[PDB]
């Protein structure tokens, strides 16, 4: 069995096991801001960031015809500061090419590049969107399961608690082909789920990448904080 | 559409939405205790009981093969007082045929009769075993999905935080054939999942009952509590 793990309870400036793209910074204090924040402590808007574990996962295997199981975690939060425009655009923990570069910002949340189901993406992503696209439901914010397509298979709507952090937790079962994610706000004790079948061996390639990405709006100040405060990562590929 | 839907935020002595079965009694302070508990205030070993939604559930209908997805919500505690024996043995939701009374109790629940996967059981469920019998992993508590058989087809471990509240989420997708349960424990913030492929029109009748069951052990003093504070559930059958 190959497995692969890791865990941040908080996240080490200078740490080379995590690679920082666009906006994304991690301040002294911690914090993983994904979208950049301003000099007077708000959010900026046409931001776009993430971060990438630096070592690749294994997730399947072609000759053998076998796939991992894997499970991360994380907690998050996001403040919308102000009540117009509206806030944009959410935050999303992705899988794919290794070595990817950050995709279109807004609506697309830095890991897509247009709202068509391609193949060629080879990606597959739990998002957690706070602007309403014309591919997307009308609930906002709401989770929603990614294959191939900023355009979910499935949604589920959620209160934000601004400023609050909610703590996530996604597992993958490679032999029920199950995808779930939980989002539970210790605050306010909601808890939210949301699961689909999902083929891994279908989508993604036999060596992925795993991060986090982040962006904020098209105009001016349609923005929000999009920080993470620790994330964890395991998987196990059978032999 | 075919929906039905019920929420205790508490519990009532008296109010006849819910059939009480064996020792299971709803006390003043508007708490479920499952199993009896003594005068002393400790739990009674050997002890069965059980509460059961008044109304059935429509789950799936033969004519059109149309089935009915679901959810239930509800908050329980386990207080295991004794280091020895070891306590037992669980609590658990179940969906089954209507008219139904307690089944066997000790590591039965209260809803099988015996360690044998028996389709005649008719009977889909969620619990949290506390004892480990020799058809059950060995850690203990765990979670488990029961499809007409005690032997759960998958279980998930999780801690105990004794006698703190814990927040359980089921929901169940017919569309996707996916049953997710959830467990979380505010205290502690610790977040348990589990979820598996359960076709409910190969297992459930058309028409079901829903309830919860708990039983304490077959030996002197292995016991715990089995407190629920609240239950919610809500079904919806397409056309
Ligand atoms: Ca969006
Ligand atoms: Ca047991
Ligand atoms: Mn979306
Ligand atoms: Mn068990």
């Amino acid at each position: 069995v190959e497995t692969i793990s890791f865990s941040f309870s908080e996240f080490e400036p200078g740490n080379n096991d995590l690679t920082l793209q666009g906006a994304a910074i991690i301040t002294q204090s911690g914090v993983l801001q994904l979208t950049k924040i301003n000099q007077n402590g708000m959010p900026a808007w046409d931001s776009t960031g993430r971060t990438l574990y630096t070592k690749p996962v294994h997730i399947w295997d072609m000759t053998t015809g076998t796939v991992a199981s894997f499970e991360t975690r994380f907690s998050f939060s996001i403040e919308q500061p102000y009540t117009r425009p509206l806030p944009a655009d959410g935050l999303v923990f992705f899988m794919g090419p290794t070595k990817s570069k950050p995709a279109q910002g807004y609506g697309y949340l830095g890991v897509f590049n247009n709202s068509k189901q391609d193949n060629s993406y080879q990606t597959l992503a739990v998002e957690f969107d706070t602007f309403s696209n014309p591919w997307d439901p009308p609930q906002v914010p709401h989770i929603g399961i990614d294959v191939n397509s900023i355009r979910s298979i499935k949604t589920q709507p959620f209160q934000l608690d601004n400023g609050q952090v909610a703590n996530v937790v996604i597992k993958y079962d490679a032999s029920s082909k199950i995808l779930l994610a939980v989002l539970v706000y210790p605050s306010s004790g909601a808890i939210y789920t949301i699961a689909e079948i999902v083929d891994v061996k279908q989508v993604l390639p036999e060596w992925v990448d795993v991060g986090l990405s982040g962006a904020t709006g098209a105009q001016r100040d349609a923005a929000e904080t999009h920080d993470v405060y620790s994330w964890s990562f395991h998987a196990s590929l059978p032999e």
